[PDB]
């Protein structure tokens, strides 16, 4: 194949975005070419033989917040490939974590595959569409040469963890928790984009802490950890086609 | 505004629900990929005197075959819709359930007032209001005041059954209906500020008992000429009004 040449990020809060942003220089993009008036935030920069982009959902409107979860995520997804046209998505931030599938916190993860744990439809084959069990795209060098961590990763639109949404987990064997990765995925598949994950553990889902407590508590060493490896596999994909990874 | 409504755009999730009006209006499915090519999504056109008509789905998973339903199809047809056909007004029809408690009976076609998320629970603050995702229809009182619907609050999430969980924000956010995808087609109208209303049309009742087969045969005919009809008429009755008349 022809080697990499753009990269998009897809990150769902602005503090997890901007290590990133320092590292490689980047600069917020200011001609809103996802569309006027919408609250994405853009930044771009080239690094060697790379185009970087980062696209956030930026804070909502009303109520000043980052716009988490699987809907932004999903439009700044698509957007950003409708624009952009990358060869790579990379979708990176925070998530729970089993400590019995051996996560620990401050791993930062990749993932093998994807599904949703709170798209219950009890109607057969629209079962499995709810699930939405999707393979990340297959990088075993950057596995392999970077040593990371990897496992099935669970989306869904809450913090917590409901008895059914822990049952769902359970029941696909999943090793993460994250609240955007299988809407990037249905999108990066919807437009035939290879899809990556970064999943950086803050909080121990099966552990002691309270959820929202450890998460809060973790997250700025998590994003640091994250950026990081982030800039390892922006470093390791720079000059590669993607059968080398 | 004061411009007259040229261009509607239906948001129906599931094709079922959307043959009927297609039919109806006579509406062809487009040759030529408007909200851009390689996807499953289909778009629906046609005029109807004074209105330009667009109806579009999401279509067939690729995976599985079936309807795409749920909130991240359902935004991403509305958000490339806004953006390729321009509508004055987006309109968000299908079926739903409905509480008996709230005065939902199946066959009723409701206009909603407002809506919220029932499944992005988010603890924390200011996280957890925009998990609720509170948002108004656009104010269509003249038409109320036409068709005599019924009004209630829509709560949204991506399950067909109901844990409970999702019951007690369901009560605690006191709606009358339920669906996989109206809180998320108004939060993306609300981004490109694009008016949007919605037609839902009660097929369960969450709080009432399972129908038999013969019920549920009977009822869905009675729904999906509820619904067809109830689409026509606010169609004919939008066609030479601007938003400020409804
Ligand atoms: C403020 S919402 C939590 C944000 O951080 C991520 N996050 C990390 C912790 C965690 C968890 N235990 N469950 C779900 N999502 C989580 C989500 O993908 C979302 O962007
Ligand atoms: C095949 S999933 C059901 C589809 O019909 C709608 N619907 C029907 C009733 C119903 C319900 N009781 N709960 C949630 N969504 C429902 C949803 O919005 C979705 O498009």
């Amino acid at each position: 194949l022809r080697p990499i040449s753009s990269v998009v990020f897809v990150i769902a809060m602005q503090a997890e975005a901007l290590p990133l942003v320092n590292k490689f220089g980047l600069s917020e993009t200011t001609d809103s070419p996802l569309g006027k008036g919408l609250p994405w935030v853009l930044y771009h920069g080239v690094h060697k033989d790379l185009r970087i982009n980062v696209v956030c959902p930026g804070r909502d409107a009303a109520l000043g917040i980052d716009s988490v979860g699987t809907v932004p995520a999903s439009l700044i997804t698509f957007a950003s490939i409708q624009a952009l046209k990358p060869d790579i998505i990379i979708n990176a931030g925070t998530c729970g974590g089993f400590k019995v599938k051996g996560a620990n916190i401050g791993d930062v993860f990749l993932v093998s595959d994807v599904v949703f744990h709170d798209r219950r439809i009890p109607i057969p084959m629209f079962d499995l569409y709810g699930v939405g069990l999707r393979q990340a795209f297959s990088t075993p060098n950057l596995l392999k040469e970077l040593n990371l961590k990897i496992g099935r990763l669970s989306t869904g639109d809450s913090l917590d963890m409901s008895t059914q949404d822990e049952t769902l987990i359970i029941a696909n064997d999943a090793t993460l928790k994250d609240m955007e990765g299988a809407a990037v995925a249905y999108v990066a598949d919807l437009l035939k984009i290879p899809v990556v994950f970064l999943k950086a553990v803050t909080d121990l889902v099966d552990g002691d802490k309270p959820t929202a407590e450890e998460f809060l508590q973790n997250l700025t060493v998590v994003t640091a950890a994250l950026e990081g490896t982030a800039t390892k596999v922006i470093n390791f994909i720079n000059g590669r086609n993607l059968s080398d990874l």
